[PDB]
């Protein structure tokens, strides 16, 4: 089990060798610059924002959603009626003698129904994503993934969405509640994740049992 | 699923500065708050019980 | 469903500055507050019980 | 997986300075909060129980 | 029961793509206004 | 159950490579602007 060959999360070499510097030019200057890579115009006082494809942005995942509903109804009805002639005078005998009019009835009806539902979800974290598209109005499509492996499994946190540039703070951060089409995923693998899956028979029963 | 429906007639001068009017200032106010799903069916009387509630002697 | 119906005759000088008048200043005030559904049918006497309440000797 | 869907019509003058508007200022607000997975299937009535809740005499 | 297909409360697409802006006119003004409504 | 292939919520690549900048024009200005939108 532990001897099965596996591919590590961080593949390839984990170190890099420095490349020896370019040969200095014989011009009479001490200042020698390596082959420049121009990164274009960069504003001086403007806050550092992602502007092009490949730029990075910090998303502060802070989700707190809670909805609830409940209702009930009831109805009741109770009715009792009675009449009794304990002593009947003679002139009334033919109309009320032999308990001819004595009667007693009762009835009841009751109903009580109720129902309700509620859902909630929270999410807290921080993830750095990359801009992979700039829209026609300047909004930036951002995607990002973080993979952490601790001991006996691997967890993935994936984020996607669309960010308005003016919602990004001065520290290159935007809360996750300001992203339009926010797709947030937090999953894992290993036997820890398989221990949180229903058995196939139990799922079959949960979906097809009469109750 | 729950539905809240409102209908009525509003006097323009009763509307506040924040574009709001209380429901007690609407002339022909029709207010409805209903739902569906098994929660709503659990609040309906059975047909036999309704029949008895309407036709029982007591 | 519940229905609240009102009818009457109002003197114009009894209406306040906020376009309101208490119901005790309306001449021929007809006020009705009724409902339907099984809740309302649960508050109706059975036909036999009503017959007894109207025709029983005591 | 949980889905929160929103739809509606927004008046531009109700939007605040921070590009925010409360959900009570949206005209035809459609709000949905649903989910899937065995957690969601555990909150569905069995077919026999639903049949009884809809067709039982009481 | 939970596998029965259903129509969601909010039907249709849940996102909209921005339409690219109109071509600016060659008049010597920076201010260019979209087709007013 | 856990071995059944599934499509993740966030599909596609989760990273983007920066595109190398445009070649600067030989006009005598340091300020070079990308193709404006």
């Amino acid at each position: 089990c532990a001897w099965i060959p596996a591919k590590p999360l961080v593949q390839g070499a984990t170190t890099a060798q420095p490349i020896p510097g370019p040969v200095p030019v014989a011009n009479g200057s001490i200042f020698q610059s390596a082959q420049p890579i121009n990164y274009g115009y960069q504003p001086l006082f403007e806050d550092r924002r992602p502007r092009n494809i490949g730029d990075t942005l910090t998303i502060v995942l802070q989700e707190n959603v809670s909805a609830s509903k409940s209702s009930s109804a009831n109805a009741s009805r109770d009715g009792k009626t009675s009449f009794g002639f304990d002593t009947v005078p003679r002139y009334l005998q033919g109309l009320f003698g032999n308990s001819r009019a004595d009667m007693e009835a009762s009835g009841g009806n009751s109903f009580n129904g109720k129902g309700g539902a509620n859902a909630s979800n929270t999410f807290s974290g921080t993830l750095t994503v990359t801009v992979d598209q700039v829209l026609a109005n300047g909004n930036l499509h951002v995607v990002g993934e973080k993979q952490i492996a601790i001991n006996q499994g691997t967890e993935f946190i994936r984020f996607s969405g669309v960010v308005n540039p003016r919602t990004i703070s001065g520290s290159n951060s935007v809360p996750s509640t300001q992203v339009a089409d926010a797709r947030i995923e937090y999953v894992g693998n290993g036997y820890i994740n398989e221990a949180q899956n229903m058995g196939w028979l139990q799922r079959f029963f949960l979906n097809l049992s009469p109750m």
